[PDB]
Order: structure tokens, then sequence, then C-alpha cells
């Protein structure tokens, strides 16, 4: 399962762009199956500052835990907090209602950084 339209990570995280001109961050199908059944997901502080690359989430399920990145740097500028009550969403939607959080990109040139659909399906094929 990976939406044609998407950005992706080498972290597995997906990036959508929004009507209101903002990016929707999240982690693949392919993430939340590797980490299992979901416990909690760390969310990000609203307002902070982060550079692409940067550690601003983590997602721990009953057997692990990955930290999870900024794919380009902004302004984080909402985050899901149905995730602090319902971090299974990750699982049942990571597309979707599981969606971490939203930034404000500073520099959209970054986007060229990041992965289009058919090279993150050959990562999974190299993984
Ligand atoms: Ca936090
Ligand atoms: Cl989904």
């Amino acid at each position: 399962n990976v939406p044609a339209e998407l950005k992706y990570s080498k972290e597995h995280e997906w990036l959508r762009k929004e009507a209101d001109g903002t990016y929707t961050v999240g982690i693949t199908e392919h993430a939340q199956e590797l980490l299992g059944d979901m416990v909690f997901v760390d969310l990000p502080e609203v307002g902070a500052t982060v550079s692409a690359g940067d550690d601003c989430a983590v997602a721990e399920s009953v057997k692990a835990a990955s930290d999870i990145y900024a794919p380009v740097s902004g302004e984080i500028v909402a985050v899901n907090d149905a995730l602090s009550d319902s971090p299974e969403l990750v699982n049942s939607e990571p597309y979707a209602g599981g969606w971490i959080f939203k930034i404000k990109a500073s520099d959209e040139s970054e986007l060229e950084s990041l992965l289009d659909a058919t090279a993150y399906e050959a990562l999974l094929e190299d993984e």
C-alpha cells in the first residue's frame, strides 16, 4: 500500500500537501506493519521549528519503537491529538486518521530530497 501521489522518506514517513498549503506527515503502511500494535505516540510541540531530518515524534508498539523525522524543514502547526488516546489509528489508518503532525514548510525545494512512490516501492523490495 503505497499511495501514488505521496512523497516518502527512507525512514518510512509520508508527506501529503493539503489544501491550506501545509503538509501532513505520518508513517507508511509498511512502517506500522513493522512496528506492530501501537501503544503510544509521542507527538511534537505545536509551534516548534524543525529542520528536515530532525527527530520530532516517536511511535511505540507492544514490541518496538522508532523515531519519526521531519521530512521537510518548517513549523509544526498541528498534531493529531487523537493519537494520545487511540494510537492504534496509526495501524488501522496510517494514511488517513492515523496522521501524526502537520508542517508549514519553510523551503519547498526540500521536496526534492524525498522519494516518490515508485522509489519507495523499490526501497521496500530492497529491505
Ligand atoms: Ca511530545
Ligand atoms: Cl490508510
